[PDB]
């Protein structure tokens, strides 16, 4: 296998009624039980985090994520969605589903609500967000105006297991969805030009304020790629490099 066992959470979870060392922080409102890691309970203003304990330093990566958004909301309410993370920092809770704002690196959200009411997309929608400390995600906009690149998504309430992978290699930023019990990666997301330094933490929050959801983790399994190369990479700037008109 090329799993990397120490930036994975896998059941039984490892320092889970044991003395071994546990791989994962949980912060705010996650609780931790042997069958998933609630990221938050379906009750409202709540902010939850898991957080990789060490951080990674694979070049060429896909993080698979088993994850579970499900909730009792009427109608159209409930929030606000999870987000995935590759940051310089941790733990630090925050508005973005549950954490900091003005983070430096990758997020990956999984947004289940419009806040935007002149917004132009469908819910939930899953987009990408890479950043220098400098942007806001706007919250109340859905991200509107740092949004990389998208797609909607139907993952929420599900009567079969919903799954995400992320993919970075070479500047290749990939996000693919398997959420319509087909065993297969539909592609989300497909963009290049993303630099991104190694040493960087995995963490996965969620988030819910007047509206609520559960958000559960059930499982992260890193994959390290067997990719050429031919620079500290620990120093490369989170950016991105556009191709022109
Ligand atoms: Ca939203
Ligand atoms: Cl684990
Ligand atoms: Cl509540
Ligand atoms: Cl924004
Ligand atoms: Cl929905
Ligand atoms: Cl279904
Ligand atoms: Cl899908």
């Amino acid at each position: 296998e090329h799993l990397k066992r120490e930036h994975s959470l896998i059941k039984p979870y490892q320092g889970v009624g044991s003395s071994s060392m546990p791989l994962w922080d949980f912060q705010g409102s996650t609780i931790l039980t042997s069958q998933y890691v609630r990221l938050t309970p379906d009750e409202r203003s709540k902010e939850g985090s898991i957080w990789n304990h060490q951080p990674c330093f694979l070049k060429d990566w896909e993080m698979h994520v088993h994850f579970k958004v499900h909730g009792t909301g009427k109608k159209n309410l409930h929030g606000d969605g999870i987000a995935l993370w590759y940051t310089r920092d941790r733990l630090v809770p925050g508005p973005v589903f549950g954490s900091k704002d003005n983070f430096h690196g990758l997020a990956i959200f999984l947004d289940t609500y419009p806040n935007d009411e002149t917004t132009e997309r469908v819910f939930p929608y899953i987009s990408v967000m890479v950043n220098n400390g400098s942007l806001s995600y706007d919250h109340s906009k859905d991200g509107r105006w740092t949004e990389l690149a998208g797609c909607t998504a139907d993952f929420r309430n599900r009567d079969h297991d919903t799954f995400l992978a992320v993919r970075y290699s070479r500047g290749r930023l990939t996000v693919m969805t398997d959420l319509e019990d087909k065993n297969e990666w539909k592609n989300c997301i497909d963009i290049t030009g993303v630099r991104l330094p190694t040493g960087y933490y995995f963490g996965a929050s969620a988030g819910t304020g007047d509206l609520s959801d559960n958000h559960d983790i059930i499982s992260m399994k890193l994959f390290q790629l067997m990719v050429e190369h031919t620079i500290d990479w620990t120093k490369i700037e989170p950016s991105v490099n556009f191709l022109k008109s």
